[PDB]
Protein backbone atom coordinates (compact mmCIF):
# COMPACT_ATOMS: atom_id res chain seq x y z
CA UNK A 1 0.00 0.00 0.00
CA UNK A 2 1.41 3.16 -0.69
CA UNK A 3 1.79 5.46 2.72
CA UNK A 4 0.30 8.30 2.29
CA UNK A 5 -1.73 10.21 5.34
CA UNK A 6 -5.55 11.24 4.92
CA UNK A 7 -4.54 15.05 5.35
CA UNK A 8 -0.82 15.60 5.18
CA UNK A 9 0.49 19.06 4.78
CA UNK A 10 2.20 17.83 1.32
CA UNK A 11 0.03 15.64 -0.27
CA UNK A 12 -0.15 17.38 -3.27
CA UNK A 13 3.24 17.00 -4.03
CA UNK A 14 3.53 13.05 -2.97
CA UNK A 15 0.25 12.17 -5.43
CA UNK A 16 2.30 14.22 -8.23
CA UNK A 17 4.10 11.48 -8.66
CA UNK A 18 0.84 8.83 -8.87
CA UNK A 19 -0.53 7.25 -11.90
CA UNK A 20 -3.89 5.61 -11.99
CA UNK A 21 -2.68 2.77 -10.89
CA UNK A 22 -0.93 3.89 -7.64
CA UNK A 23 -3.59 6.54 -6.42
CA UNK A 24 -5.78 3.03 -6.08
CA UNK A 25 -3.26 2.05 -3.53
CA UNK A 26 -4.30 4.83 -1.18
CA UNK A 27 -6.25 4.17 2.27
CA UNK A 28 -8.27 6.80 1.71
CA UNK A 29 -10.63 8.22 -1.63
CA UNK A 30 -9.35 10.29 -4.20
CA UNK A 31 -10.25 12.21 -6.86
CA UNK A 32 -8.81 14.74 -9.75
CA UNK A 33 -10.88 17.23 -11.23
CA UNK A 34 -10.07 19.91 -13.24
CA UNK A 35 -11.17 23.49 -13.33
CA UNK A 36 -14.79 22.95 -14.40
CA UNK A 37 -15.51 20.14 -11.95
CA UNK A 38 -14.59 17.42 -14.36
CA UNK A 39 -13.27 13.85 -13.12
CA UNK A 40 -9.78 13.30 -14.24
CA UNK A 41 -8.87 10.79 -11.68
CA UNK A 42 -10.89 8.81 -9.58
CA UNK A 43 -9.12 5.65 -7.31
CA UNK A 44 -10.38 2.25 -6.11
CA UNK A 45 -11.35 3.67 -2.10
CA UNK A 46 -13.37 6.78 -3.45
CA UNK A 47 -15.31 3.68 -5.75
CA UNK A 48 -15.95 1.11 -2.72
CA UNK A 49 -17.33 4.55 -0.49
CA UNK A 50 -19.63 5.87 -3.41
CA UNK A 51 -20.27 2.69 -5.12
CA UNK A 52 -20.15 3.58 -8.42
CA UNK A 53 -17.06 2.22 -10.80
CA UNK A 54 -14.48 4.15 -11.45
CA UNK A 55 -13.63 3.46 -15.19
CA UNK A 56 -17.09 5.12 -16.08
CA UNK A 57 -17.31 8.33 -14.48
CA UNK A 58 -13.93 9.73 -15.55
CA UNK A 59 -14.61 12.19 -17.82
CA UNK A 60 -18.27 12.99 -16.08
CA UNK A 61 -18.79 16.20 -14.44
CA UNK A 62 -18.76 15.78 -10.66
CA UNK A 63 -21.27 18.60 -9.59
CA UNK A 64 -23.85 18.44 -12.49
CA UNK A 65 -23.51 14.45 -13.39
CA UNK A 66 -22.47 11.69 -10.52
CA UNK A 67 -22.56 13.89 -6.92
CA UNK A 68 -24.99 16.62 -7.11
CA UNK A 69 -25.84 16.19 -2.95
CA UNK A 70 -22.55 18.30 -3.68
CA UNK A 71 -24.06 21.33 -5.89
CA UNK A 72 -24.41 23.65 -2.87
CA UNK A 73 -22.59 26.70 -1.41
CA UNK A 74 -20.74 24.22 1.43
CA UNK A 75 -19.09 22.00 -1.20
CA UNK A 76 -19.28 23.09 -4.85
CA UNK A 77 -19.38 26.70 -4.09
CA UNK A 78 -16.69 26.69 -1.97
CA UNK A 79 -14.85 24.78 -4.21
CA UNK A 80 -15.92 27.43 -7.59
CA UNK A 81 -14.25 29.97 -5.45
CA UNK A 82 -10.73 28.11 -4.57
CA UNK A 83 -10.92 27.81 -8.33
CA UNK A 84 -11.36 31.47 -9.39
CA UNK A 85 -8.77 32.28 -6.36
CA UNK A 86 -6.18 29.52 -8.01
CA UNK A 87 -5.45 29.16 -4.25
CA UNK A 88 -7.94 25.68 -2.24
CA UNK A 89 -6.92 24.01 0.81
CA UNK A 90 -10.57 22.82 2.92
CA UNK A 91 -11.39 20.35 5.32
CA UNK A 92 -14.84 19.58 6.39
CA UNK A 93 -17.52 16.59 7.17
CA UNK A 94 -20.41 15.96 4.63
CA UNK A 95 -22.98 13.57 3.95
CA UNK A 96 -22.84 11.50 0.75
CA UNK A 97 -26.64 10.43 0.17
CA UNK A 98 -27.36 10.04 -3.52
CA UNK A 99 -28.68 6.84 -4.87
CA UNK A 100 -26.64 5.47 -1.75
CA UNK A 101 -27.25 4.80 2.22
CA UNK A 102 -26.08 8.28 3.33
CA UNK A 103 -22.66 8.20 4.63
CA UNK A 104 -20.88 10.36 6.16
CA UNK A 105 -17.02 11.43 5.27
CA UNK A 106 -15.00 13.82 5.93
CA UNK A 107 -13.35 15.68 2.69
CA UNK A 108 -10.18 17.08 1.87
CA UNK A 109 -10.49 19.99 -1.13
CA UNK A 110 -6.93 21.08 -2.07
CA UNK A 111 -5.13 22.88 -5.38
CA UNK A 112 -3.14 20.15 -7.03
CA UNK A 113 0.50 21.31 -7.65
CA UNK A 114 -0.16 20.74 -11.32
CA UNK A 115 -1.52 23.59 -12.76
CA UNK A 116 -6.03 23.53 -13.82
CA UNK A 117 -6.37 20.55 -11.20
CA UNK A 118 -8.02 20.30 -7.61
CA UNK A 119 -8.08 17.38 -5.67
CA UNK A 120 -10.55 16.04 -3.50
CA UNK A 121 -10.06 13.15 -0.58
CA UNK A 122 -13.09 11.54 1.21
CA UNK A 123 -12.40 9.22 4.27
CA UNK A 124 -15.38 7.88 6.37
CA UNK A 125 -15.94 9.12 10.27
C1 LIG B 1 -23.19 13.45 -2.51
O1 LIG B 1 -23.94 13.08 -3.42
C2 LIG B 1 -21.69 13.27 -2.64
C3 LIG B 1 -20.90 12.48 -3.37
C4 LIG B 1 -21.27 11.36 -4.29
C5 LIG B 1 -20.19 10.75 -4.99
C6 LIG B 1 -20.44 9.70 -5.90
C7 LIG B 1 -21.78 9.27 -6.10
O2 LIG B 1 -22.02 8.36 -6.88
C8 LIG B 1 -22.85 9.85 -5.42
C9 LIG B 1 -22.59 10.88 -4.54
Amino acid sequence: MEHVAFGSEDIENTLAKMDDGQLDGLAFGAIQLDGDGNILQYNAAEGDITGRDPKQVIGKNFFKDVAPCTDSPEFYGKFKEGVASGNLNTMFEYTFDYQMTPTKVKVHMKKALSGDSYWVFVKRV
